[PDB]
């Protein structure tokens, strides 16, 4: 279940019950020992051009933004980034590989 790295479908964009419940819990722990700050980057595979890409990682990004707030972290604790296709981990040429770039990093910042 919990992981820093939240995956998501080809061009889709939302969380389905699983992944939100695992999310409020991240998102409770850190609530109660008192954590500063989450940063929330989101990430596409490099299939369609810069901008719709960069849209869609933003889109990825608020939805896990809008579990951390519901759960009681305040939107100003809370660093939301799209960087659309430009920082892979995985390979761009296979399928796997794209999968693995469909994505939020959850960060918790020093």
């Amino acid at each position: 279940g919990m992981s820093s790295k939240v995956l998501f479908g080809n061009n889709l964009d939302r969380l389905n019950p699983d992944s939100r419940n695992t999310l409020t819990k991240i998102a409770r722990a850190l609530l109660a020992v008192d954590i500063d700050k989450v940063r929330l980057e989101g990430h596409t595979d490099n299939y369609g051009d810069e901008g719709y890409n960069q849209k869609l990682s933003e889109r990825r990004a608020e939805s896990v933004a809008a579990v951390f707030r519901e759960a009681g972290m305040p939107a100003a604790n809370i660093e939301v980034r799209g960087l659309g296709m430009s920082k892979p981990v995985a390979d761009n040429k296979t399928r796997a590989g794209r999968s693995e770039n469909r994505r939020v990093a959850i960060i918790v910042p020093a």
